[PDB]
This record gives C-alpha cells, structure tokens and sequence, in this order.
C-alpha cells in the first residue's frame, strides 16, 4: 500500500511537474527498480504496470525502459496478464494509452520496428470483447497517412488481419452449425447474435482491400501477400465471408490495380501469385474442389477484366489452361474451360469487329 501510495503521489506531483532535465528520469529509474521487486501481489503489479505506462508517456525520451516494459512486462509474464485483464475497464485504458503511445512525435521510430510490441499486439487480437477495440486502432491509423506502411511493419499487419479475420473464421464455423440449424426453415429465426464479429470481418477485408491501396507503390512481394491474404480470407467455409472476400477479390483485381508496365510489368506475375496458394493447397480438404471451383472463377473473371482492356500475351491463357490440365477430369473444370474459352472468343471477336 505504502509503495502504491508513493508511486501515485510522485505521480501526480510530476503531472503538475513541468518538464525538469532528469527529474522525470529519475522518476522512471525509480519505478522500475519498484517494480522490479521480488513477493508483490496481482493487483499490486497490475496498478504500478499503468502507472508506469502513464509514465513513459509523460516522459519523451529514453525508449530502453519502454523496450523492456514492452518485452518483459507483456510477454514473458502471463500469470499476470489474464486475457481477462485486458478485457477489464483498466485493460482498455491500458491498451488505448499504449496506442497514443504509438502515435506521438518522439517514441515513434523505435514503436514502429519492434516486432515483440506487433506479438504482444497479436496475442491482444485474439480475444473476444478487446477485437473491435484493436480493429479500430488500426483504421484510425490506416486512415492517417503513411504512418504504419513502412518497408518493414507490413507483413506483421497483415497477419494481424489475418487474424481478425481468422476470428471471422471462427465465427464462420460457429456459422457452420448454423447452416445446418437454419437448413430446417420452421422456426422463428432470432438468429446469428454475432453481428458484431460478422461485420467486423466485413469491415475487416475492406480494410485489408484499401490497404492494397496505400503507399501507391510497393516491391509487389507485399502485394502479392497482400493476394494471399485474400485468398486465405475467401477460404473460410462460411458463405457471408466467402462471398464478401470473393466480391473483395474481383473488386481489387479488377480496380485499384496498377499494371501499366509498372515496377510489375506482368500479368502472368499477378496470375501466378494468386495461383500459387491455390496450386499449393489442392486437393488438401474434401471442401478444396468446390473452393478450386470458385477461385478458379475468379480467376477467369480477371483475366476476361484484364482482356477488356489494352493487353497482349495470350500466352497467359495458355498458363491458366496448364492449371486447369493441373485440374484435369471430373469434368467440371472441363466445362469451366468451355464456358471461359467460349467467353474469350466472344471478347476476342468483340475487340476485332
């Protein structure tokens, strides 16, 4: 009680402190060494984790305590940190002071490329009630310019999308059952009490589509991450996901693409990208055929987009051909392969005539 009392007393008289050369530095040294103590209870380590966060931002300088706060404090010790805790009326306090952490002028460049803070981030995003709080700090900061996009910081955010969307995807077979539970059609429905998750999914691949937006330029490495992302999102079994991650798809291929002989000048790289976990994992679930179905008629979908306007090489016609000899027999390929072979002599004659 005595340390606790100490501590929020040096606390607040700093607040009312005005910028001292070290005083502040001392203030920090001193509630780490606090801290650092051996016995102490759960609560006790709990209030003197967000009053040295509070600290920190107070503070401008000196990121090393902040880097050990960060690693030790948020990973090493779980026994402390129960998802519950951040789901508390202090762990939202925790999480948003962490946040406009992450934002201010100094404590930025270290905050950036700091792959344990983007892990401790990740362990956060997996939980039920702290998601939306989570998703909306990352809009907020998509929406500001720059800031997250950088040559690092972008396959880690992309996984944490992947992870609101794997969220969705446990909401897809929570889904799953629901199908099966609707299939019947005699009851009143008062069904699907997940809004809340299904639009944050929704809202979620929109993020994930505007993002293959940002930054106008990339190394295409990260745009094709950026397509397998998509892909894994239109994987998910649920047809509320399936459906929107498809209609996502075609929307980005089709528009806020850029192919004029840019940094990417082919074609065929975009085609095989996207192909590339679609090739990987066929023929791997009982559901894969009728997933290969679907991508596959997205992928004819772009590629009579991408024929629409000024391009050549039908050589890339011929490599979706040797996909579809890749997905020989069974006869609905075939008939796939009719229809868009069909579609290519309509579009071809329309261009000549």
């Amino acid at each position: 009680a005595e340390l606790l009392f100490i501590i929020e007393l040096t606390i607040a008289l700093f607040l009312f402190c005005k910028e001292e050369k070290e005083l502040g530095k001392f203030i920090l040294q001193k509630v780490f060494q606090l801290s650092h103590t051996k016995g102490l209870t759960k609560r006790t380590v709990r209030r003197m984790l967000t009053y040295k966060i509070l600290l920190i931002s107070l503070c401008a300088d000196q990121t090393e305590y902040l880097s050990k706060l960060i690693n030790d404090e948020l990973l090493k010790k779980g026994d402390i940190f129960t998802q519950k805790f951040f789901a508390t009326n202090q762990g939202k306090e925790f999480l948003k002071r962490l946040f406009s952490l992450t934002e201010s002028e100094f404590y930025r460049g270290f905050l950036l490329g700091n792959e344990n803070f983007w892990k401790f981030l990740r362990k956060v995003t997996a939980m039920k009630e702290q998601s939306e709080s989570i998703f909306e700090y990352l809009n907020e900061s998509i929406k500001t310019d720059s800031n997250i996009l950088t040559n690092e910081n972008f396959m880690w955010v992309l996984g944490l999308l992947d992870e609101i969307s794997s969220m969705g995807a446990v909401g897809n077979h929570w889904e799953i059952e629901y199908k099966k539970l609707t299939e019947s059609g005699h009851k009143i429905d008062k069904e699907n009490p997940y809004k809340k998750s299904i639009e944050l999914s929704l809202k979620s691949i929109q993020l994930t589509s505007h993002l293959l937006e940002d930054n106008n330029d990339l190394r295409k490495n990260e745009i094709f991450a950026i397509i397998q992302a998509l892909a894994h999102q239109c994987i998910n079994p649920c047809k509320q996901i399936s459906e929107f991650a498809v209609v996502t798809l075609e929307q980005t291929l089709i528009n806020k693409i850029e192919i004029p002989t840019n940094e990417m000048e082919s074609v065929e790289e975009l085609i095989e990208g996207g192909l590339l976990p679609l090739l990987n994992s066929s023929e791997t679930q009982e559901d894969q055929k009728i997933l290969i179905s679907s991508i596959l008629t997205i992928i004819s979908n772009v590629y009579l987009h991408y024929l629409k306007l000024g391009k050549t090489s039908n050589e890339t016609f011929l490599k979706i051909l040797s996909i579809f000899n890749k997905f020989v027999e069974d006869s609905d390929i075939e008939k796939k392969l009719q229809q868009l072979i069909l579609d290519k002599k309509s579009i071809e004659k329309g261009n000549g005539s």
